[PDB]
RNA sequence: GCGCGCGCGC
RNA sequence: GCGCGCGCGC
């Protein structure tokens, strides 16, 4: 499954996104939305970034049971999009 | 190796 | 805070 998407996963996606941000001298911000009531809260994270290489912006919107997971999934979608658009290489590290 | 910073885990 | 792994710069 990650095999279809350049071996980008929840555990390596944020690092690779931040490295893209650094190389491009941009900064993306996670925008969070509360889901469920206060005693059963989970999160939407979303982010929009302009990609110089493509001349267009991309977007991700993901749910997680906590803020950390919501942000990791958001970065995962973003990074997998960049992979399939050829902006970003397949993951080369270890698994 | 230093400066700035990031990831995963505990 | 600690461990391991990285990035940009010099």
């Amino acid at each position: 499954n990650a095999g279809l998407h350049g071996n980008w996963t929840l555990e390596n996606a944020k690092a690779r996104l931040n490295q893209y941000f650094q190389k491009e001298k941009i900064q993306g911000e996670y925008k969070y939305t509360q889901v469920g009531p206060d005693h059963n809260r989970s999160f939407i994270a979303e982010m929009t970034i302009y990609i110089k290489q493509l001349g267009r912006r991309i977007f991700a919107r993901e749910h997680g049971s906590n803020k950390k997971l919501a942000a990791q999934s958001c970065a995962l979608s973003l990074v997998r999009q960049l992979y399939h658009l050829g902006v970003v290489e397949a993951y080369s590290g270890l698994t």
